[PDB]
RNA sequence: ACUUAAUGUCACGGUACCCAAUUUUCUGCCCCGGA
RNA sequence: UCCGGGGCAGAAAAUUGGACA
């Protein structure tokens, strides 16, 4: 009469640790362990312990079966009408019984008058325990009818004792309202594993083998127990690993401390998230060395991975260190040595029944994400590793989705899809049976883990202080996310009367067909996109209870196969279980066409781009054989074809970048986003977007690129370089590189994008999206980084057909001038030539006095006040002298180094075949021009470099020679120069952004006949400036700014090619195509949020007038590149609440914008002696811009037949092209003898100076 | 035993959720001396 | 006293703050 009875289960369950009831009343937070498995203590310790179930949960769990089991035959057995019940009355007679318990009992009407009763004991009270010396709280004896001893654990290892942070772990879980998203509370938990920990083992005894049959067949009836499924059956008869964490340790201490001699420790976090994102790759690049080696020698390598230490290459000390443990294996080496690192910098810082099945398989249409606390949470009683959140991962690293929270949210759309929503009470002694909970209390679900296991990928996000558009500092945080495509089992059980028809709606909700995306919101992060579900291969089962009861049980409910069931064929079902018809299919359906599918509407469209396009992502750069700094943002998706990652990954813009934008646009648009009592701001963007108080009630995803095959290389290399203002060369370290996308304004890029809206949006509210969204349209926001020098534009919209009408009609409703200047610069009359000979020197300074004009006051970007000016301004660019802009991106361009090994070759910059100036270049072109007009300071200087003149040191460097008050503007408490302040600065976002150069009409390569490509040059010799000669010794000063002459003296070089050739050696010499006269470019500059006269003085720095050109491109001594620029169209348009739209202006406009530019340069001169009154503006009156002018002036325009000779001096008279007789060489020119210094100086800083003899 | 009480366990009664543009600044440029 | 040669190849700041009594 021994029945061994053993436990199983199929999912991850719960468990509590242990206490008496005399003492358990006390520690509330131990009454929610009524239901599930005890863990005790052992040892006078902690860690050492045993885990078992208490006998009374199996018999209530019996007593359940039991109940049901009588209710479904309508209460007998066999034929046999039994007792109708005897519990809910136990008062007085003794104590009422421990686990005092309520819920809706039921009792079929039946017609016997005994109740099992003492002399005849039908089977049911017999098993319950009520005739017998039972004792309520005694337990004298093992004397009772049917005993349950408590169920203990099975363990074949238990040799050892079990630990417990071995079989638990720790976790969270939470609450939230029907409505406004938020959460309320939270509680505690403790999951175990189901895969090694799966088995229980008990006992049960008999006395009277009459009840024997009851009993035996309830058994396999119940399913829950302790908070998952189960099967209850009748049974016949590597420490060093742990030593590695410290070990490491070490380890990491040497790799630190020698950052720390080089004056390098900020690099260090930089590694530290390099060495983690090292994770995906996987062993292979340490063993082969796919580092990104350096550059070309430099007698050096990369600037991170060839860091020395102890006298070593770091990308062989990581090498040698992988070799020291490769036990553990590649994943958890990698994050330990993360973590190590993280930790270390930190430190040195600081009316019948029936059951109803359902299978089918989950789909994840997009980037997927569910939270959980953080790592260190052991699940006994700042150290926040970096990683600001983490996903969720099971044992073994792959993906779950737990119970929890498939629960919830289907909770949360049948809610929606009744009407009527009961939010949670929480302990209450009655049951609140509106319907929604009737039915929730019926379904049962399953857990689900995939098959992918591999790390996941990593994301950041930052935040942007509206007040200057920079990083808005202490924000920069990373989150983790799955791949995209992955699939998961899904099981939903129900048992009753009749399949209720909203619970078919919300299937049907989530279902996927043809033209119909499902729009299932599992898992957090809702609001950015993150976690849209779809189900597949839906196959929907049932049984019948009521006359097949033993086929139910003889299949054990079929629980724990519940794969098989949907990749069966039809005919091998099991006995008793058959498909389900009458599938009302989205048709029927009333709640589905009524409540739910208008829940939300989604708006699609694809966005086209005519500029180059990069989102920066640095961290990948360290990693990849490209050797480069900034590359485009990659996607990497699951593929439900191949069972494996997609061989090639995907470009794209994240989806935070759209939200964003659109979230400061209507903030700025409608003078929101400034104001600081936000946590309560009840304009119209808290309700839209939403504040922490509600839920947002917008939802964006990823922009996707599919117009990529097209284009047969996609990635185009750039390079870019600072000038020093004072000498026009590189400044030291200051050359880098980009690699973005290519986007052409003929063959443009196409990008792809979705957003949802939640119903209930109200009139005006559609308003503001639409008119952001044409916003965006009119090409105002750049997608992407470095706005300002021309990277990713927009140039228009096609909203798809399948949207609602009301936006299409309110987005499709919104939709030989300006000559030259004539300054006519008077500086003229033969340049004193006389035609005979004057050898004027290439290159000349210019001093700008010494004070500087300075604004505390800054105008922010908040919001366009309605007292300022913006638009845009078209110009064509008209070339006067043979352009040169080469393209470093290719090195044997011209095919030349097959014969001549060193000689470098170029093409002029190109994209798609498509002529094109690069538009960084023009913007450093303007604001040097517009800086040396307004005596701004000096934007890009190297202070730190010391000179020797020939030994006589430099007793200071080079910035102590410069006046303080010149040196870079640098905080913003002290204010801001006029020319920083246009263009901006380090924390400050510029208001002017210029935009790549179009081509246009013809006559193009200047055409040599000798030349062997027909129409390329081959350049001189260059070397670098020397600031030496310009300071002849110590007591000397900064002259000032330097600037480059105009004159047509590069035809000599189109004459003496076969001669140059011959002489240099080809290691120094350059080659490159050429443009010849005649060529007009397109251009076009945008601006916004303008003061009134700084517009104004833009404009005339634009173009200065007849007569007048600027400088361009490379060899600008020699005198390629004279340039004139043009105006040919201005808007303007005062954006706001009302409905002024974008207007012209006219002519004679632009007048009095110059003119009330120049009396504020008038006033910033203080030196009101200069004549004030009404007449068309004469630049020539204020000293320093007289010079300014006098520099630049084209001779040879109107006169066509005056040009001078300008070149360097020789060497040492006897050099190679010494000019017999001429007697302009040094040696006869820089002895401090027949040529005293303070003349040097003053030959250098009074432009277009005779030199050959040398006068004034 | 450590480890339960017996004529009365809705904890499958509770989603770790809300909110936050990887961005701001920078012309692919160029002459006189070294032991 | 004799006779010629390339350099720069990334620099600075931000690495988490609030919420649910
Ligand atoms: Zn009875
Ligand atoms: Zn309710
Ligand atoms: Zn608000
Ligand atoms: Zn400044």
């Amino acid at each position: 009469m021994n029945i061994t009875v053993e436990l199983t289960f199929f999912e991850p369950y719960r468990l509590v640790e242990w206490f008496d009831w005399d003492a358990r009343k006390k520690s509330h937070s131990a009454m929610r362990g009524q239901a599930f498995a005890q863990w005790t203590w052992k040892g006078k310790g902690r860690t050492a312990g045993k885990s078992f179930i208490t006998g009374t949960l199996v018999r209530s769990a019996v007593i359940k079966a039991v109940e049901e089991l009588l209710s479904l035959n309508n209460g007998k057995w066999e034929g046999v009408p039994c007792c109708n019940g005897s519990f809910q009355t136990d008062e007085s007679k003794g104590k009422k019984p421990s686990f005092l318990r309520k819920r809706h009992t039921l009792q079929w009407q039946a017609n016997n008058k005994n109740i099992c009763d003492k002399e005849e004991a039908c089977p049911f009270c017999i098993l319950l325990g009520r005739f017998d010396n039972a004792g309520k709280v005694h337990e004298r004896n093992k004397d009772y009818d049917i005993h349950f001893s408590n169920f203990d654990l099975d363990h074949k290892q238990e040799k050892n004792d079990l630990r417990l942070v071995d079989i638990a772990s720790g976790r969270i879980l939470n609450r939230v309202d029907f409505d406004t998203g938020k959460a309320k509370d939270y509680f505690r938990t403790w999951e175990a594993d189901y895969e090694t920990y799966g088995t229980y083992t008990g006992r049960i005894t008999l006395r009277n083998e009459h009840a024997k049959k009851l009993l035996l067949a309830s058994l396999g009836f119940v399913d829950k127990l302790c908070g998952a499924l189960c099967r209850i059956e009748v049974i016949k008869k590597e420490v060093l690993s742990e030593d590695h964490n410290d070990e490491l340790r070490k380890q990491a201490e040497v790799i630190v401390e020698a950052f720390k001699q080089n004056d390098k420790l900020e690099k260090i976090r930089i590694l530290a998230d390099a060495i983690r994102t090292l994770r995906l790759h996987g062993e292979g690049v340490i063993e082969k060395d796919e580092l990104p080696d350096g550059k070309e020698e430099r007698d050096k390598g990369h600037h991170l991975w060839d860091i020395k230490v102890q006298g070593t290459a770091l990308r062989t000390k990581l090498k040698e260190l992988w070799q020291s443990n490769k036990d553990i294996g590649w994943r958890k080496f990698t994050e330990m040595l993360g973590s190590n690192l993280y930790l270390i910098y930190k430190k040195e810082t600081g009316i019948e029944t029936k059951e109803w099945i359902i299978v089918g398989r989950l789909k994840a249409a997009t980037p997927f994400y569910f939270g959980v606390q953080q790592p260190s949470d052991s699940i006994p009683g700042v150290i926040n590793e970096h990683t600001s959140f983490n996903i969720l991962l099971d044992k073994e690293n792959r993906y779950r989705i737990p119970r929890s929270a498939l629960r919830g949210a289907l909770r949360r759309d049948l809610r929606t899809a009744f009407g009527s929503g009961c939010n949670v009470s929480l302990g209450g002694q009655i049951l609140c049976n509106c319907k929604v909970c009737i039915e929730m209390r019926r379904i049962t679900l399953k857990d689900s883990v995939s098959d992918f296991s591999e790390p996941p990928e990593i994301r950041y996000r930052i935040a942007k202080n509206p007040g200057t558009a920079t990083v808005e500092d202490g924000s920069l945080f990373d989150i983790e996310v799955g791949p995209e495509g992955l699939t998961f089992p899904f099981v939903l059980r129900y048992r009753g009367h009749k399949f209720p028809e909203q619970l078919s709606s919300v299937i049907r909700y989530w279902e996927e067909n043809d033209g119909k995306n499902g729009m299932a919101w599992l898992g957090g992060l809702d609001s950015t996109g993150k976690g849209r579900f779809a189900l597949k291969d839906i196959k929907i089962f049932e049984w019948d209870l009521n006359q097949k009861i033993n086929e139910y049980i003889k299949e054990r409910g079929m629980r724990g196969k519940e794969k098989e069931l949907l990749e069966m064929g039809e005919s091998s079902l099991p006995d008793g279980l058959i498909p389900y018809k009458f599938f009302e299919e989205r048709e029927c359906l009333f709640p589905y066409k009524e409540n739910l599918k208008p829940q939300w509407s989604e708006v699609q469209y694809t966005i086209e781009v005519g500029s180059p396009l990069l989102t920066a992502d640095t961290i990948s750069a360290l990693t990849e054989p490209g050797n480069r700094d900034a590359i485009a943002y990659k996607k990497r998706v699951y593929n439900d074809g191949n069972n494996a990652i997609e061989p090639e990954p995907r470009f794209a813009v994240k989806s935070e970048t759209h939200r964003g934008i659109f979230r400061t646009a209507v903030g700025r648009r409608t003078g929101d986003l400034g104001k600081e009592d936000h946590e309560d701001c009840t304009c119209d963007m808290c309700i839209i977007f939403g504040n922490e108080h509600e839920s947002s009630k917008i939802r964006f995803e990823d922009l996707e690129l599919i117009n990529g095959n097209e284009f047969e290389k996609l990635e185009k290399h750039i390079d870019h370089v600072a000038i020093d203002r004072f000498t026009g060369g590189a400044l030291d370290k200051a050359k880098f590189d980009t690699y973005p996308l290519a986007g052409s304004p003929k063959k443009p890029l196409k990008l792809k994008g979705r957003f949802w809206i939640k119903k209930g949006f109200s009139g005006d509210h559609k308003l503001l999206i639409t008119t952001a969204l044409s916003d965006i349209r009119d090409g105002l926001y750049p997608l992407g980084s470095k706005g300002g020098v021309g990277y990713g534009w927009v140039a228009g919209i096609s909203i798809d057909d399948n949207v609602p009408d009301d936006f299409k009609e309110m987005i499709n409703k919104t939709e030989g001038p300006i000559n030259n200047d004539y300054v006519h610069p008077g500086h003229q009359s033969p340049k004193q030539d006389h035609k005979n000979k004057n050898i004027y020197y290439p290159h000349y300074f210019l001093d700008s006095g010494s004070k500087v004009y300075r604004e505390k006051d800054i105008i922010t970007h908040e919001e366009f006040t309605e007292e300022l000016l913006s638009g845009k301004i078209n110009c064509k660019l008209e070339t006067l002298t043979p352009l040169i802009i080469p393209d470093t991106s290719d090195e044997n361009g011209l095919k030349l180094q097959g014969n001549k090994p060193g000689h470098k070759n170029y093409k002029f910059f190109n994209i798609n075949g498509e002529l094109m100036i690069p538009g960084s270049e023009l913007r450093g072109m303007l604001r040097t021009h517009f800086e040396a007009l307004t005596k701004s300071c000096f934007a890009i200087f190297g202070e730190d470099s010391t000179l020797s003149w020939r030994r006589k040191c430099a007793s200071k460097t080079l910035g102590g020679k410069l006046d303080k008050a010149l040196h870079p503007c640098t905080g913003l408490s002290d204010g801001l120069c006029p020319g920083c302040h246009l263009f901006g600065t380090t924390d400050y976002k510029g208001r002017v952004k210029f935009g790549f150069a179009k081509y246009e009409n013809g006559p193009e390569w200047l055409i040599t006949r000798g030349n062997n490509p027909e129409r390329s040059l081959t350049l001189g010799v260059l070397e670098s400036p020397r600031p030496a000669f310009s300071i002849p010794d110590d007591e000397s000063e900064i002259p000032g700014r330097k600037f480059y002459l105009h004159h047509n003296g590069w035809r000599i070089i189109r004459q003496k090619q076969l001669e140059i050739r011959e002489t240099v050696q080809p290691e120094r010499n350059v080659t490159t195509e050429v443009m010849d006269k005649g060529n007009v470019f397109s251009f076009d500059v945008k601006f916004e949020n303008l003061r009134e006269w700084e517009l104004g003085l833009l404009l005339q720095s634009l173009d200065p007038g007849k007569n007048i050109a600027h400088k361009l491109g490379k060899g600008k001594p020699y005198g390629f590149g004279s340039v004139k620029i043009k105006i040919d169209s201005l808007h303007t348009f005062k954006i706001n609440s009302n409905n002024d739209k974008i207007k012209r202006v006219p002519q004679s406009d632009i007048r009095e914008y110059i003119n009330k530019g120049y009396q504020k340069l008038i006033e910033w001169s203080g030196n009101n002696s200069i004549q004030k009154g009404n007449v068309l503006p004469q630049w020539h009156v204020i000293p320093h811009i007289d010079k300014l002018y006098k520099l630049l002036w084209v001779p040879f325009l109107n006169d066509s037949k005056l040009e001078p000779d300008v070149r360097y001096p020789v060497l040492n008279e006897e050099s190679k092209g010494y000019i017999e007789g001429s007697d302009y060489t040094y040696k006869k020119l820089g002895d401090k003898d027949n040529l005293p210094y303070k003349t040097r100086v003053k030959g250098l800083t009074t432009p277009w100076s005779p030199w050959n003899p040398f006068q004034v």
